[PDB]
């Protein structure tokens, strides 16, 4: 992506919440992930594990 | 740090292992962290979260 050294936090939370996760879980993921969306998606994947099919 | 665009993976695994975590745990943490030591620490703090004092 165009920038990889911080920027915003709330926009990232909104991003991950759109994947179908609760705000609380997302806030946890962005905290741990040093506020990175690309990285937070892996955290929520582990803590939730969504289905498909 | 000075540079964060991915890089060698072994050099990251071998770093977190020196903290006190097992290979299994470290390799996992790095994969979740998009192979980044700085974020892997926060992940190991969630799967282990060791004590001090």
């Amino acid at each position: 992506g165009s920038s990889g050294s911080s920027g915003n936090v709330d926009a990232k939370i909104a991003k991950l919440m759109g994947e179908g996760y609760a705000f609380e879980e997302v806030k946890r993921a962005l905290e741990i992930a040093q506020n990175n969306v690309e990285v937070a998606r892996s955290i929520l994947r582990e803590f939730s594990g969504p289905s498909s099919g």
